């Protein structure tokens, strides 16, 4: 059997039960490929009721953190037995923020090397529990998840399944994040990676298969700056270990982007792209094609954009970005012919062709106007609207530019 | 020697001379196809200075014209010296504003029957100078017409054309006609015809050559528009149904309907009326027919339509800037229509089992949608777009962007006039 099949037959089968309840929390149920070896399903919603329930501990790395650790640990202090932050050192409050309002969180003390993996691995050796789940302090636990994450951990035992474990992060821009890797089983099998950009790897070097479970944790500056510069030093190093890895020139070429090096970040997406060709964790190739594909666009660079373009929808066909770039591309398409348009009729306007209708050839300034408008060329607008040469059509354009000065405060009412 | 190679050699050579001024009061200059009997150059100039200068009076009819005859006879009254003026027993003062002010200038009667030719004639025959002009009572004579009318009347007596003269008239639109016919030799060789849309006529009916002379006449209107046109037509209907295939009829009657919003049948006559230019001789306002069918199929969203009529407008009148102004406003409409099926190739595509790498909230999408539609003024769907994004920079920036386009608005709408 496959853990599909045992979810379907579960389905019209014992949707009754509480092994079906508690295997719909995970999200990712189809991608397991491993055999579940079982021999009776009935006898197995009936074992899963006599099944033991884990222990969740709750590991904390932070720095100075004195704006947003309170918050974090009220998300988060009911939900698991036994939760440990870890201080770095903090110049500010922090730890003792932590010692009065929370008085069961251990606290415990590491100073910085610069490493996440050395610190988040000191919790998995000072914890006490058989999983451990972390949470970083600028994150904020759903009040949802009550209950749930014991659930997640007890179905996993049961089937005695291998994995980490993603929620999903839903950025403060409201974009969901579900390659997290946040949870696992605490059994010497499983430890933190990597200098930045860390993740758990199950210590053979692994790459531990990701189980997305639906629970959920949100955000709670102009210090990304900050975070970025820090990073940076760390992936540049993580990268002259291994200096053609495509995760690596993508994570480098990233941040370099975010420290707008706009130039320098798009010839490491363009090395990332052609490296993950032939490389086997290809997790991140999408995160280099559309971001590729919007500095190329920022740039004006509609020849190199469709080219990768044609890559990231022949990589992955159903992702919906490719018709964003294409929208992007038709609609500059869209402005130059209304620029050509604009631009025979000055043409027409300059020769000796005389007007049958208004003398003045007044009339082609509605269009003009119109057009300008269209292209958000106020600038030429003004102008244009001085050359006219008429009461009534003056009169004319300026009440049509008073209800749509009044349509825009209209909407520019009701939505900040 | 023809008349415009007579300008050339005023134009080089004797060109402070006073026939050479005079001269170039005629801008239809080049137009005029009979030649001319000099003796030399010079022998022509003098001639001219030893030449007469001919009178002109002022004709007018009037009706209730209480509000600008007042302004009217301004303009024309240290101009002209001799000035007639027809009332048809104007039931409102006007009689007595012209009193007043205006005690030189000889208020004449006539009972008012319906043909604006005769009332015409009725200052014709009054009249005692010997170049007639006549005006109406909402235009302004121009400032800077000072003394240049004679001087058109000698120019024309000392060739001894025959022509009508027109001057050019502002429409309160701005526009200016010069096939208007306001001017000529009163020595018993022309004359109105016509009920209404009068114009003046050789005696056997002929079309005299219309000389488009240098001088301005201008305008005063709100809604008296709709009376005016209620009462042209009914005369209008009468001629057309005389010759009810006269394209020039079927042209001037569906200008008319269409002055009164009866637009879908204002269309069926000046289609009858394109159809049947073709062949037919004066032309004159063949053109006027095509732009004007051309705007209202414009109005309607009949592009199929508009198309076919600007073929004809095009091979028929090739250098009529307006052609462009049609073929334009097509292409802009054929925009639209590519950026609204854009925007809606791009709503299917936010709604299929599709994900995104970039923002999973497709909150970029929604970007680009809310530009098509400030683009295409769909103001609505502004509205409802900009409140399903959820990251609160971007909101801003639609605030920050909303905001750039009200201030740009609010002040090309200042420095308008
Ligand atoms: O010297 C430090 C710096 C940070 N922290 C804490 O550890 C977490 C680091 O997160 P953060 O300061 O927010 O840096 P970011 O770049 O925003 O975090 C991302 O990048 C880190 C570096 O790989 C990852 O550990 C995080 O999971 C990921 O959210 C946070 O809880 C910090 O408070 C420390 O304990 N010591
Ligand atoms: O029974 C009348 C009605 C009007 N008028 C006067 O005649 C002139 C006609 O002008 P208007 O009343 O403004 O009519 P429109 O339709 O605006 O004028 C156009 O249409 C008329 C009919 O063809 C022409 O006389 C004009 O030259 C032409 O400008 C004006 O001075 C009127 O005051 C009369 O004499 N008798």
């Amino acid at each position: 059997m496959k853990l599909s099949d045992i979810y379907l037959e579960l389905k019209k089968g014992y949707a009754d039960s509480l092994l079906y309840s508690d295997l719909s929390l995970l999200v990712n149920i189809m991608e397991y490929e491993k055999d579940i070896d079982v021999m009776s399903i009935q006898s197995l919603v009936a074992g899963y009721e006599k099944s033991d329930t884990p222990t969740i501990t709750c590991g904390i790395i932070v720095y100075n953190e004195s704006k947003r650790i309170k918050k974090c640990l009220n998300s988060v202090k009911d939900d698991f037995n036994e939760i440990i932050v870890l201080d770095s050192y903090s110049t500010d409050d922090t730890v003792d923020i932590i010692k009065c309002d929370f008085p069961d969180v251990e606290i415990k003390y590491e100073k910085w090397k610069n490493d996440f993996s050395y610190a988040r691995n000191k919790i998995i050796e000072y914890a006490t529990s058989e999983w451990i789940y972390f949470i970083d302090a600028d994150n904020l636990y759903s009040k949802e998840n009550k209950g749930k994450i014991a659930k997640v951990a007890r179905v996993l035992e049961f089937f005695s399944i291998d994995c980490v474990v993603s929620p999903y992060i839903e950025e403060y821009t409201g974009h969901l994040y579900s390659d997290t890797r946040r949870m696992f089983r605490l059994n010497g099998k499983v430890k933190f990676h990597g200098k930045v950009h860390e993740e758990p790897m199950n210590y053979n070097h692994s790459l531990p298969f990701n189980f997305i479970v639906n629970l959920k944790v949100y955000h709670n500056e102009n210090n990304i700056k900050s975070k970025t510069r820090r990073n940076i030093n760390l992936t540049e190093e993580m990268l002259r270990l291994e200096p053609e890895n495509p995760k690596w020139l993508f994570f480098f070429g990233r941040e370099l982007h975010l420290l707008d090096k706009d130039e320098e970040a798009i010839d490491y997406l363009k090395k990332s792209i052609n490296n993950y060709k032939k490389f086997n964790d290809q997790r991140h190739f999408i995160d280099a094609l559309v971001l590729l594909c919007t500095l190329l666009l920022q740039r004006n660079n509609y020849v190199d954009l469709t080219l990768y373009l044609d890559i990231l929808e022949t990589e992955y066909p159903r992702c919906v970005d490719v018709d964003y770039f294409r929208s992007a591309i038709l609609l500059v398409d869209m402005q130059n012919k209304l620029t050509s348009l604009s631009n025979m009729i000055d043409e027409a306007l300059t020769d000796e062709r005389y007007s049958a209708i208004n003398t003045t050839k007044d009339h082609f300034k509605r269009i003009l106007i119109s057009l300008n408008i269209q292209l958000e060329n106020w600038e030429r607008v003004k102008e244009i609207s001085g050359e006219i040469k008429n009461d009534n059509m003056k009169k004319e354009i300026k009440q049509y530019l008073a209800n749509s000065l009044h349509n825009i405060e209209h909407v520019l009412k009701g939505i900040e």
